């Protein structure tokens, strides 16, 4: 119950708690890490029917914040020499050798610039064989590397290749190598039986309990579930990579490097990157329909900002996630909800908290 405890509680109550009523959200976890200390705020219920409160054990679906762990895995393999970002996917998924998609390099897959991969796989692509056929039948549309189109199949293929280069399934890459390296104890691609009691239900617009369904390359694109304490540890690792062993430290740093620019947004690996201080409008623009849903011409980076901040939104059918951190301020914030709320609301509430907090 320190002054800082009470300040952050007030700030989160002022800016995040009203969203519970506005959007009829059953449960929420909001955490701030500042000065290497975690402040955790919990609201409502992880399970309505069970009257089980959200707490530090509650497991939430991260949605596209999962892409940050896929990016980290990629940075890990790259800096161990298992892959080069200049490689093409057929070097590792041999069935793609000598197909058109084998002209796209791993960095372009990871940062969504293949020129012909949409937000989602086609509805009809479900089985492993259908995914393989999808990529074997793939052909270019836009000039490769020139257009960013935010895409699950794109970074999902990147993650599959990362896993192949490590001779392990993607779920094991994260659960056996990446999560332990980051110090995470309750982060999962597949929640085990002994943790199902901690796995929140998500809630749709009818307030029915739902969880993410299986989908093609789901694990690298949107398949991670985690707790508020683990996500604050992940933010700590991004704030303080020098404190971690070389292999994961290099991976974390690798994910921070901007690869190209779209207006005021720099695309890093998984993370979106901005010059800091960033305006609220800049952060909102990054999640506009134009940026999220449409192709945008990229521009090569002339000068990466010397002072930066990073964020990422994530959603599943039943869950919302937002993460943000600012190295120069040694501060970050995580929001987890078990009902989707508009991305702009997540960005606005986090902006108000991080800019009002005493430094
Ligand atoms: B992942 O969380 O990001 C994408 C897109 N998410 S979304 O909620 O469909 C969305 C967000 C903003 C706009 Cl402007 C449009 C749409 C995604 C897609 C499927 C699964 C996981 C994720
Ligand atoms: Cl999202
Ligand atoms: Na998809």
């Amino acid at each position: 119950n320190t002054p800082k405890d009470q300040e952050i509680k007030k700030l989160v109550d002022q800016n995040f708690k009203p969203l519970l009523e506005k959007y009829d959200v059953p449960g929420m976890a909001v955490g701030v890490i500042q000065n290497n200390k975690k402040y955790e705020m919990y609201y409502g219920l992880q399970s309505v029917q069970d009257k089980k409160a959200v707490n530090s054990s509650t497991i939430f679906e991260l949605g596209s914040v999962s892409k940050l762990f896929t990016a980290t895995a990629g940075g890990y393999a790259k800096n161990k020499g298992k892959i080069s970002f200049d490689d093409t996917p057929g070097k590792y998924w041999k069935e793609l050798k000598n197909t058109p998609i084998d002209q796209v390099n791993l960095l372009q897959l990871a940062t969504y610039t293949s020129g012909n991969l949409a937000l989602q796989f086609p509805d009809e692509v479900k089985t492993d064989q259908q995914v393989l056929t999808f990529f074997k039948d793939w052909k270019p549309k836009n000039s490769i590397g020139e257009y960013r189109q935010y895409s699950n199949p794109s970074i999902g293929l990147f993650g599959k290749v990362v896993a192949l280069s490590m001779n392990k399934p993607f779920d094991q890459v994260l659960e056996k190598t990446i999560f332990p390296a980051l110090g995470l104890k309750h982060s999962y691609v597949n929640v085990p039986k002994t943790q199902m009691q901690n796995y929140a239900f998500g809630y749709n617009q009818e307030n029915q309990p739902i969880r993410v369904n299986p989908g093609p390359l789901d694990a690298p694109a949107y398949g991670v579930k985690s707790t508020l304490p683990d996500m604050l540890s992940f933010i700590h690792a991004n704030l303080n990579p020098q404190k971690y062993p070389a292999d994961i430290q290099r991976a974390i740093n690798e994910t921070h490097q901007g690869r190209y620019q779209v207006n005021t947004m720099y695309q890093a690996l998984g993370w979106e990157e901005f010059s800091y201080p960033a305006t609220l409008q800049t952060l909102l623009d990054s999640n506009s329909e134009q940026i999220v849903m449409k192709p945008n011409k990229v521009t090569a980076i002339s000068k990466e900002p010397s002072v930066k901040m990073y964020h990422k939104t994530g959603s599943t059918t039943g869950f919302g996630t937002y993460v943000v951190f600012i190295p120069k301020e040694n501060i970050g914030l995580v929001m987890l909800t078990n009902k989707r709320i508009p991305n702009e609301e997540r960005i606005k509430a986090a902006y108000a908290v991080l800019n009002a907090i005493k430094k």
